[PDB]
Parts: structure tokens; C-alpha cells; sequence
């Protein structure tokens, strides 16, 4: 909320390479001043030389500009018609300064970021100094830092959560914590890594039960055909993705070895030999450097299957869904149960298409649930419009500026948490609007804008809902769900 | 030429006649206690004993019955001559020093404590030492072959596929999108696999963990040689977002990943992505203890994929690196175990010679466990050890290298002894598992039959149902 206009400042010199032939020189700079540095802003508002001087062999000049025709690229527009007065008539880019004056409420800490020379606040908002070159400009690195740097203003000016439809509540005669039900009955094990779990035969089939009714009671009647995403996702993905801008907290990193070469590895294996210790510091020094990490959003991965493509008209919707693997999260400290784990199974669900075709895809999916919710599972829950699961992921709060692009979570009430326990959200659709098809370079026959969207089914959270409000007995089971499971298997009894 | 395996060391005892008179004493009968006469075990707050020896009641079990008898340490030298045949490359070893490559052998010398000889490190050195110098001194034989069968598609499958718009390569080494077509293919494998082979023999389903710690492949041995093909994994250091914004901040400004930067950001490894795939389920059982009435457990999982990285060079689905696996994995008494073994077989045979249709062989091989872990040969328990499955690929021409697709092994105690899972009886216990792969599954029966269904055996047509539609481009 400060009203200082965005500013550029370029002071630059160009570089065949003569000394007087100034009346062109003149007489370009106006008919840029007032034609060439116009196209593109509004009345009185595109770019400007302010003043000039002269050498033996260089050309320098002060450059002005606003947000529109910006002096990075206002100086290409120069070069491209001052190429064209001293060529048949009668070579290069150098920077002297290039500011920056961006409005900002509140002051803002300098941190370690590249091209940026010094950093101070002024009237009404902050001024950067950059440091950069041609090459620079012509990649549009100025563009990118005012990006940035306007990012973290909007991060200090500062969750969302709001209703949209509520189940009357149910009695719940079932107040334990199901994961501490399902150890005590042998249902579960923790797994050696953390946030993991062993999953018995009789939680098993529970999975293998909801992953069924996915299956038969949506994918099916909706026309869903299924694919095998990967679950090794490298930074080529994470950058068309976006994740690439920020998800770097909560990632399980990947790293391949330098070498197959035995010989290279022959001293981890002696260590391990002598000490019957891990030399994990000598296997840093070893393996490579990261090149991904594990899957953490569970789409990202499917689009290189269309990237770089166009789709013909004839071929949307292209509805697909993904069930081949784990997916991996960095959660927050503390032991949890079968709620907040960090290995969890999920059935990725993508669909493409126009906006229309996208939103009616998402509409149809929030019956399908409603009728599993109410119907099968019986349970009680809600569902909100919330942060959507691309903004997060990347860092950043707040709702996406375009009426229907974000996420719906579905929230159940866990009964061992008492009236005011915090619910679980175990279910989540999102129309992402043209993030992926833009970021990936996905394009449509007959020309129209590309949308997406995704929703992902945690099973484990299926688990800690249904669970929690059930029981694990059978018996009191909705008999809707009863008759998907057939008969419960025995766990694996031990002394 | 060559030489005997004197240990020698010198240490000073801190805590003058009745002293000297246990040199006699201790040359005598003392220090000849685990050895037979001469070879037993020199130079006499301040005490120094130097002294030589043989292989046997060693200087460290032999300081210490020093430390006994005194009542009526600190090491400075400790030297270790080992009887090797030739000149040795230089290896780094933990409580060695230095390792010099004489004419008549190796000396080494190492560096220790008296906490260090109470916990025997002398001996796994040596154990080790002696263990690798006899490296200067895979086993493959056929079972069961099926006769030849006329082969009328003679490309590829993998370049088919993605001629036909099948699959592509994601983008990661040695990894594939499955589109539809390809997708469904796998589901009926899973279909036949199940319905054929594991319900009919009473498997049930459990979810095994897929990030794999150390602390599982330590139990299960693969700590002992697995790292050249195993994918890393590295949990952050820490959560903070202030710990990584300068990452971001360096991707958003140059689009970028800092790689370099990220690596010294990341936390030391805690073990590695899915491998062997059945070691993780142990850890459900780890300490536990079975009544027989549970014998045999016979259980399976699917829950997700396996890591490997493969040799280099560009492969079909034939070799990947990314996988999708069945592991199937029983445990129960020898002979049930051998009984489990056979089932499998014969359900195999069923599955390969009439639900599929295609010319396959059988062959007794190295056990997986010991590959994995830097070993090769056979295992010297006769009936512990690894059947493989192969098929010919009709593209590789007559002298083509036939594909492992499926193995079945006999794993013998190793596991529940690892692992530490005891029978109620207290019987041995022994363990056996089988690995479906996939993409291998894929590769055979498209390199025999072809990508198009007229010509598939009825029984697997039936199963798969009317083929999905791929998804195309301009
Ligand atoms: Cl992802
Ligand atoms: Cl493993
Ligand atoms: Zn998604
Ligand atoms: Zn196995």
C-alpha cells in the first residue's frame, strides 16, 4: 500500500565505431523518445533517454523508465535502429549503473542474493543497485529480481480457511487414537525410517479397500484411464513445475553414486567391515550431487509425458491417474501416528483441458466424494476453499487473484482429539488454470488457453479418519463398506 | 615365497623380584595355554612389556592376562606381518596407519587403545585383510529349458512402444512413463500374478516401507557391499525456510538449481531408496517371536518402486532404473520354506507356459544376497540359493543373450538370523522370497507376441480386457 511509482535507471554505453556523427544521434533519440520507446506502454508512459555524452569510440547515454518498455529492454530497441543510422551511412552493451526503485511499506533485511550490488531504503520504498551485464538484460535477469523482490513484500505486509459445506454431526462412540489402536492389535509397526510404517495384512486391507472403491465408485464412471507416473523427480521437473521456487524444506534429496566403479567404493565397504559402522561423512564425499528428490506432489512427474506437445482438439479431456508408489515429505518434528507421516501412498488424479471442461472435471469429482463420504465410508467431515497446493508447495500464502483457480481440502474430525481437536484434511481437488500446461509448454490444436487439474487421495489419512470414527472392529462398520472388504485377514501373530 | 604371522607390541602397564620372577612363569604354561608348545607368546606408574607372538592366544588376549596375574595399558606400538602372496594395491582401513608392501609379504600397523582390543579390532582387520588378499588366487548351469517356438515378431518392444505411443523416457536415468496402453499391460501381469499364484497359495498382502536406512541393510547384510548401485537419500538439515532461501532466492534470480550449494545443505545420507525391496518387511518382525501355529508366514507386497543404478548406455524397459517389483517373501522351517519354493514354481509354470505362452528356461545361479553385497560363486548350503528365469528377446538374433525376468531363492537362516526372529520352539528358521519384475515381464512377452492383441494367447487377451486408447500428439 505505497503509492511510489516503479522506477528503472540505466546508465549504459554502446560500441561500427566512429567519433562525430552526432545529428542522427540527435534526431534518433527523439524519434525514440516520442515513437519507439512508446509501443507497448500507455499514453506518457513509455521509456526515455534523459541525457547523453561521447568518446572516441563509445556512446554512452542515461536511460529512464517505468514498469512498461523497462530500460533492459528499452536499450535493445536503441542498438536494433542506432545499428541502422551508422551503418551504410557512415558492437556491444556495457552498464554503468542500473537502479531499481521499487515501492515497499516496510524495510527488508539484504540477503545473499546474486547481481545485487548494494540495497537501502528510500522514500515510499526500497532502491536496488544491480550488478550485471548484456548478457543479463537480454535474459531479463532485472525482470526476474523485481519478481523476487516484490515476493518477499508482499511476505512481510502480511493463512486461509474458509467453509463450504458441513455434515450435521454424528455420535462417536469410538474416542482412541486408531494408530495406537491398530499397534496394540497388531494391524502396524513402525518402519526404521521416520515418519514410516509397516503395514500388516489387516491395515493392508484397508488401503487395498479404499483404493477399490476409488476405483469403482469415481475412476471408472468418470472415465479416468490409468498411467505410472515416476517417483524419482528430477530439477527439470521441479523447474517447469515451479517447486523449483521454493520447496527445498521438505524434500527427501537423491543423490546417485559418482560411480559404479567398485574400487571407488572399496573403502566405505572396509569401514563398515573393522568399525561394523556406516561411514555416512565418507559417503557424502561419495555420492554425487543431488539430482532430485523423491516425489512430493505426485503430478509433476507425468507431464514430461506431454510436454513440449500439442494435443489435438479431439483428445481432451485427458483424464489419467497415477497408484504405482510412495511418496516422500520432510514433516515436522515430533512422533506422530498413521496422520502426519512422511513416506505416504496416494492416488494422484490429473486432468486436462479448456477452463470449462476443467472446472466441469473438478465439479464432478466433488459428487463422487460426497456420494463415498456419505454413503460408504459414512463418516463425518467438510470441505473448504483453503491455500491452494501449488502456492504452498512453493513458499507463498494467501489465494490465487482468478475467481475459481485454487484448492478445496476436506477436513474429518478425529473423536480422540475431544470437541475442540483440530480436524484432518484427508482429501484435497484443485483447478491449478494454466500453471501446467504454461510451465511445461503444453499447447492446444485450435489455439485456446490449456488448463489443469489435480486431486490426490491419502490413504493413510482415509485411514485416520475412517478409523478414528469407527473403530477397527468390524462389526460397527458402515455395512456398505463391510461388504468391500470380505473377510478381515489375520495379522501376523507374534509371542 | 613365504612367510609365518607374528604380531608384536609394546606397552606400558600403569598402576621389582617377585616381577622378575614371572618371566619364567608366563613363557611357560600361562601364555602357551591356546597354543601348543613355542608358539604361545622379550625386553622387560611405569611398566613396559614388549612382546612377540604367533597367530594364536594373541598379544591383546595376552595383555590382559597380564593385567590378571600383576595383582600377585597404553599402546605405542603394534606391528602386524601377514603372510601375503603378491604386491597389493593401497587401501585406507580405519584403525590401520601405515601398509607397507614388502617382498616376502604385507606389514601393517595399526593404532589402538586398550578400549579397542577389548571389542577385537586386530581381528576383523585381519579377518578382512586376509579375506581380500586371497582375491589373487557370476555361476550360471541350466535346470529346465522349454523347446524352440517360431518367433514372428522380431523388434524391439521398447522402441515399438514408443513408435506406437506406448511409453516415454522420463526424465531421470533409466526411467519410463507408462501411458495407458503400456499401464494396463502391467495391471494384468499384477491380475496374473495374484489370481493365479497368490491367492490360490494363501499369500497375504502387507505394505513394506520403501526408503530404505541403514540399520535395515546392516541386519540384512547389504551394508557389506550394496553402494556402488544404491540411489542416496539425504533429508534436509534442517527445515528452517531462513536455511534456504538463499537456494530459492539463486534458483528465481538465474532459473538454476545450485546444485553444489544444495549438497552442502543437505544432511549426511540415512540410506537409500528401495533395492532388494524384501529387507525393509523384516524389520516388522525384528526381535519377534513365532508360535508354529504361524509358520508358514507367506506374504507379499507391491506397494511402490525400486531403485538400481544400472550400467551405463542407453536400454529399453530391459534395463531400467527405476522399477516396479512384486516381492514375495515366506518364512517357516527348511523344509517348509523348500515346500513354499516349489509351489511358486509350478504356479510359474502354469502362468509362463499357458496363460502367457512364451519359450522360457530355468537355471540355478549366484544368490541375489550375496551379489549384492560384492560377493560371487555358489552358496555352500546345497538347497540355499537363486533359480533365475530367462527368455529370449527374438530382436537379439540366434546368438541374442536370453533376459532374467523372475528369480526364486532359497535364502537359508540369513535373514531370520539378521534380523533376530526367533520360533517359539526354537528351531532354525529360514526364509525365501521371490521378485516379479515388471518391466521384464513386459519386455519378454511384447518381444515374443507384439504390441498388437490379434496375435496374443486367448487366455491373456481374455484377462486384459479391450485395450486402452493412448493419449496423441501433433
Ligand atoms: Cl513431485
Ligand atoms: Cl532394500
Ligand atoms: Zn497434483
Ligand atoms: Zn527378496
Amino acid at each position: 500500500g505505497s503509492h511510489m511509482k516503479l522506477q528503472f535507471n540505466l546508465k549504459a554505453y554502446f560500441k561500427a565505431d566512429p567519433t562525430p556523427a552526432k545529428d542522427a544521434i540527435a534526431a534518433l533519440f527523439e524519434e525514440a523518445n516520442s515513437t519507439l520507446l512508446t509501443r507497448g506502454a500507455p499514453e506518457g508512459q513509455g521509456a526515455k533517454v534523459t541525457e547523453w555524452k561521447l568518446g572516441e569510440d563509445r556512446i554512452e547515454l542515461t536511460l529512464q523508465s517505468g514498469r512498461y518498455v523497462r530500460v533492459h529492454d528499452a536499450i535493445f530497441r536503441l542498438r536494433k535502429q542506432l545499428a541502422e543510422a551508422l551503418g551504410k551511412k557512415y558492437r556491444g552493451i556495457e552498464v554503468e549503473s542500473f537502479i531499481i526503485k521499487v515501492p515497499a511499506d516496510h524495510e527488508l533485511r539484504m540477503l545473499k542474493v546474486p547481481y545485487i550490488k548494494s540495497m537501502e531504503n528510500i522514500e515510499g520504498g526500497i532502491q536496488l543497485e544491480l550488478e550485471v551485464g548484456e548478457a543479463e538484460m537480454k535474459n531479463r535477469v532485472p525482470d526476474r529480481i523485481l519478481t523476487l523482490l516484490e515476493e518477499k513484500i508482499e511476505a512481510a505486509q502480511y493463512e486461509h480457511w474458509n467453509l463450504l459445506w458441513q455434515r450435521e454431526p454424528m455420535e462417536h462412540p469410538f474416542k482412541e487414537d486408531p494408530t495406537q489402536a491398530m499397534m496394540k492389535e497388531g494391524w502396524l509397526k513402525r518402519g526404521s525410517s521416520r515418519g514410516q510404517w509397516i503395514h500388516g495384512p489387516q491395515s493392508a486391507r484397508i488401503f487395498r479397500t479404499f483404493e477399490k472403491i476409488v476405483l469403482e465408485e469415481l475412476l471408472e464412471p468418470l472415465g479416468y484411464r490409468e498411467m505410472i507416473f515416476p517417483k524419482l523427480v528430477t530439477w527439470e521437473v521441479w523447474m517447469k513445475s515451479g517447486h523449483a521456487k521454493g520447496v527445498y524444506p521438505e524434500i527427501y534429496y537423491v543423490c546417485p553414486p559418482q560411480t559404479r566403479d567398485p574400487d571407488y567404493w572399496e573403502e566405505v565397504a572396509d569401514y563398515y567391515k573393522v568399525t561394523h559402522e556406516v561411514p555416512t561423512k565418507l559417503i557424502k564425499e561419495k555420492i554425487a550431487e543431488p539430482i532430485g528428490g523423491m516425489c512430493y506432489a505426485q503430478c509433476p512427474p507425468f507431464w514430461m509425458y506431454v510436454a513440449g506437445e500439442t494435443l489435438p482438439n479431439e483428445e481432451i479431456p485427458v483424464k489419467v491417474f497415477d497408484r504405482s508408489g510412495t511418496s516422500h515429505r520432510y514433516e515436522s518434528g515430533g512422533i506422530h501416528g498413521i496422520e502426519r507421516v512422511d513416506e505416504f501412498h496416494r492416488i494422484e488424479i490429473v486432468w486436462i483441458g479448456t477452463k470449462e471442461e476443467v472446472l466441469k472435471c473438478a465439479e464432478e469429482l466433488h459428487d463422487r466424494y460426497m456420494h463415498i463420504f456419505n454413503d460408504i465410508l459414512d463418516i463425518e467431515w467438510r470441505k473448504a476453499r483453503v491455500t491452494p497446493w501449488f502456492m504452498a508447495q512453493e513458499g507463498l500464502l494467501g489465494l490465487a487473484e482468478e475467481n475459481t483457480v485454487g484448492t478445496t481440502d476436506y477436513e474429518a474430525c478425529l473423536p480422540y482429539r475431544g470437541p475442540d481437536g483440530e480436524w484432518l484434511e484427508f482429501q484435497n481437488v484443485s483447478i491449478n488454470g494454466d500453471k501446467y500446461p504454461k510451465g511445461f509448454n503444453v499447447k492446444l490444436q485450435s489455439g485456446d488457453e490449456l488448463w489443469s487439474g489435480c486431486s490426490g487421495v491419502g490413504l493413510e489419512r482415509w485411514a485416520a479418519v475412517f478409523l478414528a470414527q469407527k473403530g477397527l472392529d468390524p462389526a460397527n462398520w458402515p455395512e456398505e463398506f463391510r461388504n468391500r472388504v470380505g473377510e478381515m485377514p489375520k495379522g501376523i501373530r507374534f509371542l
